[PDB]
């Protein structure tokens, strides 16, 4: 990520007891409230996506947070997940939302002083959703949530064909083993639209930032990128409007015409809300 000379980042390999694995952890240590940076959908298992693309890192040096950065999880969504993936032969079952809100900040409370209350969750593409998923139900760990490029409305229309040709075509996973068929509660168990009356009960801060031109991750779906891309403003428009509309009154949302669905521009709003969360976080 061209780091200039001089900065602490660490690698860290955080045992969880839920996938029978150590997960590798990027991070930058800077205050007791972090910054949850997680990976779009081709996540790899070396380096976390903001590490490869962005300066992320140098960004939020001496912003008063640490940057958390987890490594790994391909097509995970950041769930937990009913079974292993049926077909790739993954030999274990993906438990990444008992990671990221039980295992990793124990860890990191007890070894690096991180607080497990008070965050940030930062997610694109994949991730974008599943961060508002984790304020929706963990509102005292993530007091804040951003959904860059996300998936807004997972069970909807679609939505669950166009994730499902998406994470068999990153890594060959399969949504009916993540959250059953389309018709399973768990597609609206983790459908922001859907859980927007709790991210308005909780008064979470969200922020919102919607890409123009052609989608990410999808590819590989064999559909016209302006069908796609006229799916996506309907879907935000209508997160946008069903927010307001449920009472929400803490959002900002973003839709710049030159903004794409790209790191480029993902690193450009999270330079953008830096302080935004210092000020929500911090004071």
């Amino acid at each position: 990520a061209f780091s200039r000379p001089g900065l602490p980042v660490e690698y860290l390999q955080v045992p969880s007891a839920s996938m029978g694995r150590d997960i590798k952890v990027q991070f930058q240590g800077g205050g007791p409230h972090a910054v949850y940076l997680l990976d779009g959908l081709r996540a790899q298992d070396d380096y976390n996506g903001w590490d490869i693309n962005t300066p992320a890192f140098e960004e939020y040096y001496q912003s008063g947070l640490s940057v958390i950065m987890p490594v790994g999880g391909q097509s995970s969504f950041y769930t937990d997940w009913y079974q292993p993936s049926q077909s790739n032969g993954q030999n274990y079952t993906y438990k990444w939302e008992t990671f990221l809100t039980r295992e990793m900040p124990a860890w990191l409370q007890a070894n690096k002083g991180v607080s497990p209350t008070g965050n940030a969750a930062v997610g694109l593409s994949m991730s974008g959703g599943s961060a508002l998923i984790l304020a929706a139900y963990y509102p005292q760990q993530f007091p804040y949530a951003a959904s860059l490029s996300g998936f807004l409305n997972p069970s909807e229309g679609w939505w669950p064909t166009l994730i499902g040709l998406a994470m068999n075509d990153s890594g060959g996973y399969n949504a009916n083993s993540m959250w059953g068929p389309s018709s399973d509660p768990a597609w609206k168990r983790n459908d922001p639209m859907v859980q927007i009356p709790r991210l308005v009960a909780n008064n979470t801060r969200i922020w919102v930032y919607c890409g123009n031109g052609t989608p990410s991750d999808l590819g590989g779906d064999n559909i016209p990128a302006k069908f796609l891309e006229g799916l996506t403003l309907r879907t935000n428009q209508t997160f946008r409007d069903t927010y307001a509309a449920d009472g929400g009154r803490n959002g900002v949302f973003n839709f710049p015409p030159n903004g794409t669905h790209s790191w480029p521009y993902w690193n450009e709003q999270l330079v953008a809300m830096k302080a935004d969360i210092q000020h929500v976080l911090n004071g």
